[PDB]
DNA sequence: AGGTTACGTAACC
DNA sequence: AGGTTACGTAACC
């Protein structure tokens, strides 16, 4: 059977490990919410930029 | 004394095993989703950078003639 | 070395 | 009722 010191170390190592898993879980939950707002905004900017390119392409098609 | 019955011990084990499974299934799903989202962010950002260049190439071409 | 894998214990709600 | 909260145990690498 593990010594009193090894027992104590296993409890502490698990306490720490358990906390890191919780921190990581919460960090991923926030990343999905953030990366979803980030995706919805950069894709809206791409709509405006592709419409801006379609505008300049016909404006060059006309003036040339 | 106050010790749970053999059947209750078995149920606590089963319930914990099932709880752990659900928690891990959600972990793998999030990990996958965050990867799908990160690569999508990197993809639509490269596109945004291509559209910002295509909006300057066409403005230089429509500035000379 | 002790972080990690792996499963358990039991009160609590 | 048993899912959930809360920690522990120890071998493995």
């Amino acid at each position: 059977e593990p010594s009193s010191k090894r027992k104590a170390q296993n409890r502490a190592a698990q306490r720490a490990f358990r906390k890191r898993k919780e921190d990581h879980l919460k960090a991923l939950e926030t990343q999905v919410v953030t990366l979803k707002e980030l995706h919805s905004s950069t894709t809206l900017e791409n709509d405006q930029l592709r419409q801006k390119v379609r505008q300049l392409e016909e404006e060059l098609r006309i003036l040339k």
